[PDB]
């Protein structure tokens, strides 16, 4: 009844216990299996109350004074409003586990290093647009990136939300042209029509940083230009191939993910954007390689002179690693806090571990912990994992249109 | 209906043949186990009735004469003896499904040109020697490699199974060390400490083909030495490193699976080899760069001055490739049928298409069926999958010790 999960390159074997306890049912069913798909009223209460107990348990405080007591004052919040609020080392805690429980993150070796931002007082974008701000410059810290989230109101009936209009802080522009393919990132083409609509002028770039889009509660969305001081960016050159500067690729510094719903103990804040440092192949490989992004796979090929008139020359490969390469030096040289897959990886593992003395096991989706080249030189390879839904979570949610 | 998106293009399709799917995998809403590799007549009747329906579906033949004299036949067979008897064109049928059905294949664009050899009359180990050599001759076919398929008795009542103790035809010895370490190929030690317990006497490289355990029902298992010229092998060489051919490295041509049981509707046959021609990525990324086979990644790297003591020079994945590269050079200069993980790749996303209006789906282990290299870099990773069990098929099987 607790899976049997072994590593192949060792031979060790665990059972993953913690499975046991997972609550939100995942689409997969005894007849087929759906682990690859992308996005595959007092119901408070009882979110709520274990969500507690995983708190004063996670500080040796079960069955303790101030566990009795904070059980009642959210029973009796919840009896008069509806609705609780958290005690600040809660949202802190919730923050840390929900980052703990995100099984396709393969950075949760940081998972206890995370400086949460309160901005529960907060009512208008030109609010929110300077808590992002705050964020922003104390998470870039001129390069020496530092993990953090900030936290928005939390949802409440009867009233809007406070909702992001970008997947990220940082997202360049896409822009069409006399013959509708994208100039610029095509990731991002839908977001740069409405902010176009919302009175922002196109640029003329491939690396054009897009305005943000914040939404106060019922009232329509506003741009905002940010600052080009605050947003650090880190132009890609190779260390040993010079022409690869003249080509002319930059990526920014933060990874800042700006529309996920956080969910703790029984309360979904629809804003809170969280950051951390990037790994090297989700900037080389996936952003300027996959056919639909960037897609600069051909273009490095031919100023390396490659054959890319068969497939078996591994071309693509041979490139490929040379703009992984790229980015790893020019983050280094930029002094940007970056990681690359084998370390990221090994970390995880180490990880796995940490997590299967702690607490017998540890939710991970397989297909998004092993790096989108080299797979198999990494040892997550070759761990078979379990993937489940333990709570507090990152949750995927609706885009606000 | 499982809706299915290839997100390099934006396609959706609804896998309507996983509503079909019988027997039950390792997943349920709670949690995922898609990454774990090993996840009464009225029974034998139902499941061979089904397979009948199949075979007369296949030849426009539903609903008529022969398919429900096929079925009455059936019954009564199994009612007189408690089994019954495949004509050789359902067996024919059976192991073309076996394949196509088969979901962690990426070779299946090719499940229809399959050549069949029956050897259901096979009655000792020393004739199972004589079908086996001749599968190894048709399907090697001088390094134009052909996908081909011996059938051996199927399970029966009152007598035992016929089995090749081998997990492949074509295997290389591993054995232990005085300190502990492996000469040869690690995964096979165990096979390796079998032959010589019956009889074998052992060499001492790392490239020794391992004779045959051949096991006739109630039999103990019988040696046999596969004749040196009926091996066909592929010394390693690269097109640039010149260095690289003194490694010593060999592959054998055929990659020849014997350790599987084919299920046809509810019969099974224990002992039924199949071949057919390698990916080069089996060879270069997994057989010798796993850390637990040949493990050959540092010793490359060194040999090509890369920088071995930080990770972030990407180290491993330049010599990976140089690998790979090696293995395809050295089998087209054979000219040994290999196929590469792009080629493979855009001929399974067509079988994807193929088996859409076919049959409404295809069973598929996105795990299994992304490369171990350059997993974004081919067109599957970015395509979404329905993992699920459908008969006929191939199935894993205890080893007979
Ligand atoms: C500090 C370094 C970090 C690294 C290197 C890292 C790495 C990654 C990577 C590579 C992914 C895959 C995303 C994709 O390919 O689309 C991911 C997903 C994710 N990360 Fe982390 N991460 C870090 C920090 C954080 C932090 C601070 C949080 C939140 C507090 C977080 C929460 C998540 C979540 C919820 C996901 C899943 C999102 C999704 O499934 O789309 N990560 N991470
Ligand atoms: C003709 C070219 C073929 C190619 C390129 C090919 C490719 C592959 C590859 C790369 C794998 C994964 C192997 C591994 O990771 O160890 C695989 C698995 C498999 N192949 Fe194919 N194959 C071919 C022919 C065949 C044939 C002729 C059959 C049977 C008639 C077959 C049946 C299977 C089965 C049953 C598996 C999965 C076994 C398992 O689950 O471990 N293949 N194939
Ligand atoms: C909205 N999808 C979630 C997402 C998408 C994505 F492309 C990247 C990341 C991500 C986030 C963090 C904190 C670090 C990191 N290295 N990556 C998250
Ligand atoms: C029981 N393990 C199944 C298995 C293991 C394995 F290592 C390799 C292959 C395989 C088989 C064929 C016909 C072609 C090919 N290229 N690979 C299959
Ligand atoms: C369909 C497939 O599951 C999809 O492309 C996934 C695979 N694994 C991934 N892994 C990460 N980290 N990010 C991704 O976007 C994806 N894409
Ligand atoms: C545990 C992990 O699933 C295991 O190493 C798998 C991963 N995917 C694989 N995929 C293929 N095609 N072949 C394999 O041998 C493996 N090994
Ligand atoms: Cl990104
Ligand atoms: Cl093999
Ligand atoms: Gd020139
Ligand atoms: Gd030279
Ligand atoms: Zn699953």
């Amino acid at each position: 009844k607790f899976p049997r999960v072994k590593n192949w390159e060792v031979g060790s074997i665990t059972y993953d216990t913690l499975s046991a306890q997972a609550q939100q049912d995942g689409p997969c069913t005894p007849r087929r299996c759906l682990g690859s798909l992308v996005f595959p009223p007092e119901q408070l209460l009882s979110q709520a109350r274990d969500f507690i107990n995983q708190y004063y348990s996670s500080i040796k405080r079960s069955g303790s004074q101030a566990h009795e007591q904070r059980l009642q004052e959210v029973e009796a919040e919840v009896a008069a409003t509806g609705t609780y609020q958290l005690r600040e080392s809660e949202l802190v805690f919730g923050a840390k586990q929900a980052w703990r429980n995100a099984p396709r993150c393969v950075g949760r070796i940081q998972w206890g290093k995370l400086q949460v931002f309160d901005a529960r007082d907060c009512r208008s974008a030109q609010e929110m647009f300077t808590y992002i701000c705050n964020h922003i410059k104390y998470a870039t810290n001129r390069g020496n990136l530092r993990s953090a989230i900030t936290v928005f109101p939390q949802r409440c009936p009867g009233r809007g939300d406070f909702r992001i209009w970008n997947s990220q802080l940082v997202r360049y522009a896409g822009y069409r042209q006399q013959d509708g393919s994208v100039r610029g990132d095509p990731a991002n083409v839908e977001i740069t029509e409405l902010c176009i609509q919302h009175g922002w002028t196109p640029g003329n770039g491939r690396f054009d940083v897009l305005p943000l889009l914040l939404q106060a509660p019922d009232e329509p969305p506003e741009l905002f230009l940010l600052p080009p001081e605050l947003v650090l960016e880190v132009p890609l050159e190779h260390p040993t191939l010079e022409w690869f500067a003249a080509l002319g690729l930059r990526w920014y510094a933060l990874p800042a993910v700006s529309n996920m719903l956080l969910e703790i103990g029984g309360l979904e804040f629809p804003a809170a954007p969280f950051s951390g440092w990037y790994m090297s192949t989700e900037i080389g490989t996936r952003n300027l390689c996959d056919p639909h992004r960037y897609n600069i796979l051909e273009d490095v090929a031919v100023c390396m002179d490659l054959d890319t008139r068969t497939t078996s020359s591994l071309w693509k490969d041979k490139a490929a690693v040379e703009i992984n390469v790229a980015v790893l030096h020019s983050y280094q040289l930029a002094k940007v806090t970056i990681v690359d897959h084998h370390a990221a990886t090994a970390s995880f593992m180490k990880h796995l571990e940490n997590e299967q003395k702690a607490r017998g096991g540890c939710p991970a989706d397989w297909a998004w912990i092993v790096p989108p080249i080299s797979g198999s030189l990494t040892p997550v390879f070759h761990q078979e994992m379990v993937n489940y839904f333990l709570s507090p979570a990152f949750r995927y949610q609706p885009d606000p249109w």
